[PDB]
């Protein structure tokens, strides 16, 4: 059985395979080619997925996500204690190691970060060998630069359980780059911008090059900036349409609300290929059919400054890494957000015309990488 290159993701997981000198991003049940990084309980079963995502809105309580958040941390860790404020579910404490607390089939149970994302890469390992026809047991899983050796054992770990024989774990902008063939030695010493903006965090990392070997320069970013931010301002823009229209403020509805986020993110990737999309959601609130529309031009206005700022982090990292605007020498799109038109401008814009590498996938670098590194290790 071939090694395969997983992705765990904050928000969106992938796995790829390289086989025959090519590499293939392999698509789950319903098709899509990145999975949400959820895990819901029912009375009945575990989904884990797209169909954990697909009712989140009906099961807040026992739908589980965000795990990468919690994954290696302690729960006194300040950020636990923040992120936690803004989570549906219960996490509690168990000997100072955070667990989170679901109901599954009527029983009260809870579970260790790491257990919820070995059920993440679990769904990973079904889909590669769905797809392979064959087991599935040696992997390569990528983690962020910036995840210290706790995160990283945990990481590990999950993995472990999953039944995953982690070959290595490799920082996501490294994967990137390889994905990029950016590791071939052309003698010379090279610098390399990974601009990763995902589902939930935004990365910017400086990496050289040099003999083959990388050596991450600096890193920046905000871990609490990604896709969903864009779809938020879309749905605060739209609760304020259907209130002037209908008097009918559907904030408290938190039904409504998630079902209007998801019309969103919807609408959010339409817009990256379209200058308009429509917006169709049957008796959002009461039973008053919500039908209307956004174009391009309106989504950027409603993220302006978010976009914009999305430049900061970029010069924080030179500043660190004590380059010049002039001195890298490729960057990399990662990310899904970075299908965004208006940031692929104003990265351009910003490093003056520079051509931006992203013919992969930005959603798909990640694993892509990992499943050439994979390759090489077995
Ligand atoms: N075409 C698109 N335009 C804008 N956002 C997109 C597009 N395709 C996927 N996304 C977004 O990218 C995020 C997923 O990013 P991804 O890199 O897959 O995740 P992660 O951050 O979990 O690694 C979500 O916010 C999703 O809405
Ligand atoms: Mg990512």
């Amino acid at each position: 059985g071939p090694a395969v290159g997983i992705d765990l993701g904050t928000t969106y997981s992938c796995v790829g395979v390289f086989q025959h000198g090519k590499v293939e991003i392999i698509a789950n049940d319903q098709g899509n080619r990145t999975t949400p990084s959820y895990v819901a309980f029912t009375d009945t079963e575990r989904l884990i997925g797209d169909a954990a995502k697909n009712q989140v809105a009906m099961n807040p309580t026992n739908t589980v996500f965000d795990a990468k958040r919690l994954i290696g941390r302690r729960f006194d860790d300040a950020v636990v204690q923040s992120d936690m404020k803004h989570w549906p579910f219960m996490v509690v404490n168990d000997a100072g190691r955070p667990k989170v607390q679901v109901e599954y089939k009527g029983e009260t149970k809870s579970f260790y970060p790491e257990e919820v994302s070995s059920m993440v890469l679990t769904k990973m390992k079904e889909i590669a060998e769905a797809y392979l026809g064959k087991t599935v047991t040696n992997a390569v899983v990528t983690v962020p630069a910036y995840f210290n050796d706790s995160q990283r054992q945990a990481t590990k770990d999950a993995g472990t359980i999953a039944g995953l024989n982690v070959l290595r774990i490799i920082n996501s902008p490294t994967a990137a780059a390889i994905a990029y063939g950016l590791d071939k030695k052309v003698g010379a010493e090279r610098n390399v911008l990974i601009f990763d903006l995902g589902g939930g965090t935004f990365d910017v990392s400086i990496l050289t090059i040099e003999d083959g070997i990388f050596e991450v320069k600096s890193t920046a970013g905000d871990t609490h900036l990604g896709g969903e931010d864009f779809d938020n301002r879309m749905v605060n823009h739209f609760i304020a349409e259907f209130k002037r229209k209908h008097k009918k403020d559907i904030s408290e509805n938190k039904r409504a609300v998630r079902r209007l986020r998801t019309a969103c993110e919807r609408a959010k990737r339409t817009l990256s290929s379209s200058t308009q999309a429509s917006i169709e959601i049957d008796s959002l609130y009461e039973g008053i059919d919500f039908y209307t529309s956004i174009t391009r031009a309106r989504f950027e206005e409603l993220n302006a400054d978010l976009f914009r700022g999305t430049l900061d982090p970029v010069e924080k990292a030179l500043r660190d890494a004590k380059l010049d605007k002039s001195q890298i020498h490729d960057i990399v799109l990662v990310g899904g957000s970075t299908r965004i038109p208006k940031i692929q401008k104003l990265l351009q814009d910003f490093f003056n015309g520079k051509e931006l590498n992203k013919s992969i996938n930005p959603d798909e670098a990640v694993a892509y990488g990992a499943a050439v590194q994979a390759a090489i290790l077995s």
